[PDB]
């Protein structure tokens, strides 16, 4: 239970997140060890008027935690405990614990399961705070419908710290607190310590009333030369990856059980990478992932080279995954979001096309498109924070890199292709169309600016839609002395 | 503490280890949550003369953990725990414990470090019982110079089974049992559930008796592609490399603060890979990084492609580290090892290229040059069970891949290789001339075979040396059933 000022060499560290583009530059860290130990922290802090914010896994995309300057920050991946929940069935997780470090605990202990995102050193912290979904989402939902309780340090009217518990039962003002926390975001309301996770009834099995782990997973990684492919097979090619995705997304449908990731990586990296997995519980033979790999190229001159096959739950999973290591680690990155009910038109495709062939050194320049609806969709938009209840593909537009001295370079070339791409709806992925806005996980400043968005809508509809009033009230309610606040906190 | 059966859905992973060539298959597998457990855990099972096997992180290159079929295995995981030593100088670490969360916890507590390995998800059971060496062992030895203290569960002649503390400091048995643990290797004495760390006092700082971590690391990966390089460059290149060890290898020496990683891939990848890392406290601007770099390819046409820059402990050591993510999950491999004392010959430098552009599908093979010496050499052969204290370059002769039905094509690749690139002294890197054998935590079973091995020289001369007969010894006095065995253990 210690503290880290600038004088301490560990300070250095800490005071980068993953994005080395900003900077979390604090008068000292405080790394808690318990629940009490954020409250009697928070305490301190607040009423000597010193500003404060947390992190939890530091993956933020935005420079949400040390801006603007903080006198202290709480960093939390003390608190990660996993056990089974004092009261009733579910699970307890601290909120300092990693996706890596609750997959292993869930799988080891229970056979379990949760739909956690894809990167094993993501922050429970914030990613449950924003929605959370990943390659089992089709079959399990979002993370925040797992969601039963919350334990959060939160800060009244009176400068007075209180460690609350909000449960999916509860009414009034802590039931306006519990559903806060199922997709407003991180940085808002508190310090969350803990989150309590009880799925619904019908995903729910024993032994702790969380959803089973599949027995094997169909794995396949495929790999598309960019140099066998033109614009108009390109064109082909993501036109039908939508078009299965408009066909297949809705919830209990046997396609459900497939996922795939798809990375339109920028010409310089040679390749397009195709992902796909299949639980292979409800599909021995990987009949429907196959059939998914030969539609995407079947009338088209491309040819894939394909690598896998069938693996046991956890070596499957982080086959799939990305960890802490190699190439992703140390860098400066910008990443935008879109929500897709149906296809892009082929115009936007073509966009997409040229964009993908500029002179620009995009070696880790590209945009993913993600599997999402099943599950996810069965939910109505007001039932959690999290408004986008019915698209079937999510894409995050993403650049990577080293010098600082590049930075402009490379978020021309994201804002320039976003901004085209979505021209015919003021540069941005508007709500109820063809698109339905964007994911508050992965933060975009750029939301905020007249010259990057045109269309009217501003940041928080495109996030929060008609959920933003109610996380207004909560915000008054619970965070009255707006003691938790960035560049993009709920008003 | 749990069980898992074949009956239960967990079974199917924990029947997998790292390689994939190998199953893990037994009656049961134990979970336990303390040393005790293990200790109930295997009275249990001896005196019913039920056969044991132990596994903390499951990297073992070789068949070990499940071979020959055992009835119950002793998953470690669980046994993770990381503390001050009680005590009161230095750490205490389960053996179920990662290198990743044993680096955090160093740095994060303590600013400290130690000299573990550039691979994220291996145990500390079988990494410190091997030896164990990494980017920072030409600073701070190998992990068994900082070893204190190990706690053991060991089975006597009378099927009795106990948990004994053998420390660095004991004479008699226990000291001998200490001994066989800096360096025996795993799956030969017991099963290890702790080791406590304190460092030799001119490495140890405050406030627990570790080495400090650098404040900062230059980190430089430069790739190479093979296009550019004809057989005579790659000889070059590798001959400086190799030279380049031969000069700056001493203890002490400024250029100890500098280790390099040498991927020198199959054609089929495209490129050689080329990892380097510097102490920034002793060398702010990473002169001597620089001036390595620009050294290996001066004379030839050769460009490198070269990323990089100044990071923190923590993320420059994950920058250049192995997590347990992507292709490397999953997938069946072979590896060989070998200690060099000095460079190859050029002769032998050709073989290897020439091997490096056969026809096979190598996606995933390659020779791995790693730094090796500084500080490690300033030990005697016989102060640890590991021998070789005098070597500079320190080599892994890899293939990985996917499919069973190839086994045959990859080994034979491998084999291949190696058996030619050191043709000259029967196939095997001997120990005694340029080379000094092998390392027990690349176990390979190939050793054993004549085929394979015209040298004369046994495998447990090859991995221990002179050291073979204490540890013989130390195994008839600790482990008299034989409890503990594999096709690759200390023989009674
Ligand atoms: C970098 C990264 C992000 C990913 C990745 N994969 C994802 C995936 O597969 N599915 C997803 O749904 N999301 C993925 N994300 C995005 C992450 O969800 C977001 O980046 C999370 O917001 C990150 O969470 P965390 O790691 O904890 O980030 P922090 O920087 O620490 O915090 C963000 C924000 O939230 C506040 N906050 C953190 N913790 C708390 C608690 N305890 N209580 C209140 N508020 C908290 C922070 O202060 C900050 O404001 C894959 C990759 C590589
Ligand atoms: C796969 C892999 C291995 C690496 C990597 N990087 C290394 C490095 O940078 N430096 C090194 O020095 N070594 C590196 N290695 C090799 C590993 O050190 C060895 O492969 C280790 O022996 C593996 O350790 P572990 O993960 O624990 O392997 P297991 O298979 O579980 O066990 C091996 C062996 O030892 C016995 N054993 C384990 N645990 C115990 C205990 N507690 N007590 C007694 N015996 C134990 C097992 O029975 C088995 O016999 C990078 C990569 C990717
Ligand atoms: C559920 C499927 C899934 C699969 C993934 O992989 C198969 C990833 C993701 C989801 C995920 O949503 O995000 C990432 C994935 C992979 C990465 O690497 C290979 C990512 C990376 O290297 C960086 C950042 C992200 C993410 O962080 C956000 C940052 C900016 O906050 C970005 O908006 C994201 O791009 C990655
Ligand atoms: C201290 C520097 C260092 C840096 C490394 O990396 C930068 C690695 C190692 C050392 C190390 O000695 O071993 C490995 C390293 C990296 C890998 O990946 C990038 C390794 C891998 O992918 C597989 C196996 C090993 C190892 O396990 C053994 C298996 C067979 O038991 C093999 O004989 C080894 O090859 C790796």
């Amino acid at each position: 239970p210690f503290t880290v000022g600038r004088e301490d060499p560990r300070y250095i560290e800490l005071s980068h997140s993953d994005n080395h583009r900003f900077v979390v530059e604090p008068e000292e860290f405080f790394l808690p060890a318990t629940p009490d130990d954020v409250v009697a922290s928070l305490q301190k802090a607040v009423t000597e008027g010193r500003g404060v914010a947390c992190r939890s896994g530091g993956h933020c995309g935005q420079d949400f935690v040390g801006t603007p300057r903080r006198d202290l920050v709480l960093d939390l991946h003390n608190l990660h405990a996993i056990g089974p929940a004092a009261d009733g069935a579910g699970v307890r997780v601290g909120s300092g614990a990693t996706v890596d470090q609750v997959q292993k605990a869930l799988f080891r202990r229970w056979n379990a399961a949760l739909p956690l995102g894809a990167c094993s050193a993501v922050g429970m912290g914030g990613l449950v705070a924003g929605g959370g979904y990943g390659p089992l989402s089709r079959q399990l939902g979002l993370v925040v419908d797992h969601l039963h309780a919350v334990e959060v340090a939160v800060v009244d009217e009176s400068r007075t710290v209180r460690l609350v518990t909000a449960r999916a039962d509860d009414t009034g003002d802590l039931g306006e607190l519990f559903w806060a926390h199922t997709g407003g975001g991180g940085g808002n309301f508190g310090v969350v310590t803990a989150y309590e996770f009880r799925s619904p009834e019908h995903l729910a099995t024993e032994p702790v009333g969380l959803p089973r782990a599949a027995g094997r997973l169909h794995v396949q990684k495929v790999v598309f030369p960019w140099a066998m492919i033109d614009e108009t097979s390109f064109v082909t090619v993501m036109r039908r990856f939508f078009e299965w995705h408009e066909r297949h997304s809705e919830p209990g449908s046997p396609e459900s059980s497939l996922f795939a990731t798809f990375f339109v990586n920028h010409v310089s990296s040679g390749v397009l990478q195709l992902m796909v997995q299949q639980d292979a519980d409800v599909d021995p033979e990987g009949e429907i992932l196959a059939r998914f790999v030969a539609s995407l190229t079947e009338g088209t001159g491309v040819v894939g080279i394909p690598r896998g096959g069938v693996m046991s739950w956890l070596t499957g999973t982080r086959y799939m995954s990305q960890a802490d290591c190699g190439d992703v680690m140390g860098a400066r990155s910008a990443s935008k979001s879109a929500y897709h009910r149906a296809a892009p038109t082929d115009e936007q495709l073509s966009v997409l096309h040229r964009h993908l062939h500029a002179d620009h050194p995009g070696q880790a320049s590209y945009v993913m498109f993600n599997s999402y609806g099943g599950e996810i969709n069965r939910r109505g938009p007001s039932d959690a924070a999290v408004p986008q209840r019915d698209s079937v593909v999510k894409s995050s537009w993403f650049s990577a890199w080293q010098d600082a001295e590049l930075d402009e370079l490379h978020l021309g070339w994201l804002r320039g292709l976003y901004e085209e791409f979505f021209a015919g709806t003021g540069g941005v992925p508007v709500t109820g169309g063809r698109t339905d806005g964007c994911y508050i996980n992965y933060p975009d400043a750029d939301l905020l600016d007249p010259a990057r968005n045109r269309s009217g809508e501003p940041w928080h509809h495109l996030y929060y839609k008609d959920n933003y009033a109610r996380l207004r009230s909560a915000k008054r309610a619970w965070d009255p002395l707006n003691t938790f606040h960035h560049s993009m906190s709920i008003g």
